[PDB]
């Protein structure tokens, strides 16, 4: 059993050379023992995604929702045929370009905002020095923040300047790092910050961000809350932990001496003192959860700004003084607005109630009780598979649904060819199931696929068995009937519990499957006499028999005849009785899934070899 | 009657200028009356939009559909309130972000496509 | 970009913008939504108002304008707002208005008309 | 009255009241209440208060989902559902609280509650 593929071809591959050494020598050295383990590390760190990924595949997997792995960039698709959904980190195939671009320009954003009567900070652009006395007057006075009006990533912009010298020397800079020597004043607007993460519309989870300090509430100074604080596990570097090692850079320490306290100044009354002002929980911030007590006119409004951008996820960055009270009465303000957050913060607040993230995402998706999951029949057999699985895709063509149909011959996406020279392994299955047209999936399931690569799928709706006979052996470890019988099985086991399997009563082989098996069973056989068909439609049903030169449907103490089976021109007038048993199997499995008893008869009567 | 609405108020300021100018040396000069000329050119293309923005205008306009210029991005709205629909250029609000950066990828896409 | 399509040159032209506009909006229909324009010189706000109150009733998203105020459904959206096409703009380009109320006074049809 | 119920609840067993019928233990009065329990289809679910043991004791002979509530928070055998599981509701800290599994959703600050 392995975990990462990589990883176990290489614990694998590792293993026999580690015996071999020691059988060679009595022991192995330690530094190979430990390249191999820091290998395998590194294997299963190089095959891992994003944190935000395993939560939404997480929760998608324990609501039985299939999930693949594409090859472009990292994305994710859920469900097959028509009913998927694509996934990168928290970016959905339904967020829009107008909207992820609006929201990366900070200024169209906010002219936006403006007009929609939502509450922004004020500002005011000026190219010359003398002006800016007049821009003072716009903002309403002191403090004032200074930024450069083409910059990404904060390029020379400050934070607070409360006088004429220190607002001075900023412009300059600014002006020195602007490209295009003009700069926006905007007053600077004080109070404790929000993170609002915005789903479907909908407020999910809210959180206030507390900067990196420390408390001296155990009576003692950094010299040991150093120690202190790398006790707690939580603490860890890389961008996967919300708590990251606190490091006391060269700013830092400037910030802390220019804070007004020392190192071993004891802080006053209790108080916490901070080590940075730029709040961000990858630096060392602290999250509390505040989503239990927001103004309901807050969530009004925020649900409104993430519809006007035009965002199915956002993440809003909000200023207030208190959140538990309209923005209208407090001085609040909406900062910037993210296209794709994290919500690692949200899942561990380390203050508060743990957020359901994930589970509001997957429900944004898949709104009901639903799953991206279509009509699959998979067919197996020892001698007519493609007969049977031509015969399935041509009756389910005759409803107005699209069938994706995989066989020997080629794969087919309903009347076009899609490629010609194809294997019936899940290759194939793969790209009958990722076509975003196909809604009924036939796939011919060959033991060669299976015991290379297995099934293609976790379940199937429909699972036909159609005969085993040792006709051919000794290939892999497949050398008795009963081994060929097993590997058969898989197809009849791996059947949902509201699946049907059919199966054979003539063969006894066949027929043994009748247990291990979820779900109902249905027999089919050429034989009307045969005790075990007949034992089976008496309590219960869904049987297919050939009586009277007639394709009969027994669903218990019923009978429904579909053909006269020489007006079929597959049987040769009946000449042919080989091909009665896939069009009994074919007419069984169709008939399972509710297709009414005239569109099998068209079928059947058009359908050619 | 105006078309452009700084070409129009240009033009309205220009025309007093151009008459008083008349009535009090009896002649306008040309160079004046050049530049004005030029100006209301340069002034009717730059508040221009894309070809494809006028077609997809004249078009909703030919079936009485409202359209109003937002001032972010150059973004064309169509409708009012829960009807709207918002087009820059040929890109909809409908175009997903995920389809657009696959496609500016040459590998990922002709991998997807194999 | 489709101007190669409109002007082939060579051969017949196609209406690329004609089926933007239908993928946009399906039938025949367009993005407009009811509009109730009250005008008067003494009774606008409270009529308004009365409209606004009367829909609510029924199960909509219904944004008003008057003198006291712009008004989203229920909750306030403007205090200082003026009664002219910017509080109509402020109305309609809401995501979530379906039926507009909206007081129109004479100064803003003098001023910028409706 | 009725053959299956989707929804079937439980509150408390208590022996005030007996010698009526054939009921005089309150084993009897346990397996007499136990019907609308056991009455519940398989889609359906079952409410049941933890402190009880009695009620507790329902627990099998049930078709369908088994939902504990609780005055107490620590109660062992409602924290050991919820662990595998889920649907279970709690009075922790002046809080109405429903545990579906490791999330907790608050609803009401129970002072609140006329």
């Amino acid at each position: 059993e392995y975990e990462n593929e990589q990883a176990g071809r290489y614990a694998a591959r590792a293993a026999v050379r580690l015996c071999q050494s020691i059988v060679d020598t009595g022991t192995y050295p330690a530094t190979e023992l430990q390249q191999d383990l820091e290998d395998l590390k590194e294997l299963k760190n190089q095959a891992s995604l994003g944190p935000s990924t395993e939560a939404i595949v997480k929760e998608a997997e324990a609501r039985g929702i299939p999930w693949t792995q594409l090859g472009a960039r990292f994305m994710i698709q859920f469900g097959y045929g028509v009913n998927q959904k694509k996934i990168q980190a928290t970016l959905s195939n339904q967020t829009g370009i107008l909207g992820v671009e609006l929201a990366c320009d900070k200024e169209g954003t906010k002219r936006i905002l403006k007009d929609a009567g939502v509450p922004v900070p004020r500002g005011t652009v000026a190219r010359y020095f003398d002006e800016l006395q007049d821009a003072i007057e716009y903002v309403g006075g002191y403090p004032i923040v200074i930024k450069p009006l083409d910059g990404n990533h904060g390029r020379g912009i400050t934070i607070d300047v409360k006088n004429w010298q220190e607002a001075e020397e900023a412009y300059d800079l600014a002006r020195k790092a602007s490209k295009t020597k003009t700069v926006i004043v905007e007053r600077y607007y004080t109070g404790k910050d929000h993170r609002v993460l915005v789903v479907n519309g909908k407020v999910v989870a809210v959180a206030e961000r507390v900067p990196a300090h420390v408390v001296g509430n155990g009576k003692s100074t950094i010299a040991e809350l150093i120690e202190e604080t790398n006790r707690d596990p939580q603490r860890g570097d890389g961008h996967d932990n919300i708590l990251t090692r606190i490091t006391v850079d060269k700013s830092a320490l400037d910030i802390l001496g220019k804070q007004g306290y020392s190192i071993d100044s004891i802080p006053l009354k209790g108080k916490k003192c901070f080590l940075r002002a730029t709040a961000n929980l990858s630096t060392g911030g602290i999250a509390v959860d505040r989503t239990d007590e927001i103004h309901p006119e807050n969530v009004w409004l925020l649900s409104r700004v993430a519809k006007i951008i035009g965002l199915d996820i956002a993440g809003i960055d909000v200023v207030t003084e208190d959140i538990s009270q309209p923005l209208r009465e407090v001085e609040g303000v909406i900062v910037e607005v993210n296209a794709a957050p994290g919500f690692r913060m949200h899942v561990a607040p380390s203050r508060g109630l743990a957020r359901n993230v994930a589970g509001a995402v997957m429900d944004m998706l898949f709104p009901g009780s639903k799953n991206g999951r279509i009509p699959i029949l998979s067919v197996t057999g020892t001698n007519g598979k493609t007969t049977t699985t031509r015969l399935l895709a041509h009756i389910i063509k005759q409803t107005g649904k699209v069938v994706g149909y995989t066989t020997t011959d080629g794969t087919y996406i309903g009347e076009y060819l899609a490629e010609t020279g194809d294997n019936t392994g899940p290759q194939s299955a793969h790209l009958i199931l990722s076509d975003p047209t196909v809604e009924v999936a036939v796939l011919e399931t060959a033991r060669g696929g299976i015991l290379r690569s297995g099934l293609g799928f976790s379940s199937c709706e429909v699972g036909i068995v159609l005969n085993v006979t040792a006709d051919h052996l000794g290939i892999g470890d497949i050398d008795t009937i009963e081994q060929l019988a097993k590997l058969k099985s898989v197809v009849a086991e791996s059947v949902m519990p509201k699946g049907y399997a059919v199966l054979n009563a003539e063969d006894p082989l066949v027929a043994a499957m009748a247990d291990r098996v979820k779900g109902q069973v249905a027999y089919f056989s050429m034989d009307p006499n045969n005790e075990l068909l007949l034992r089976h439609t008496e309590a219960g049903g869904l049987a297919a028999i050939y009586e009277n030169g007639y394709i009969s449907i027994l669903k218990g103490d019923w009978t429904l005849r579909i053909e006269k089976a020489v007006n079929v021109p597959i049987t040769m007038a009946g000449k042919a009785p080989f091909m009665i048993a896939n069009a009994l199997a074919a007419c069984l499995a169709v008939f399972t899934q509710g297709v009414k008893i005239e569109h099998i008869r068209k079928g059947l009567s058009t359908f050619v070899a």
